[PDB]
């Protein structure tokens, strides 16, 4: 994984991360969605990502 916006890890700011998630894997110009890993909860890793 890598955090383009904050540090190195999952996204906090999932709103902007939904945009970033898009540019991350598939949706470079399309809306995208982040999935939240439940253990830490805040693990906003894009639906197609690490």
């Amino acid at each position: 994984d890598f955090d383009p916006t904050e540090f190195k890890g999952p996204f906090p700011t999932i709103e902007i991360c939904s945009k970033y998630c898009a540019v991350v894997c598939n949706y470079t110009s399309r809306p995208c969605y982040c999935v939240e890993a439940a253990k830490e909860r805040d693990q906003w890793f894009p639906y197609c990502y690490d």
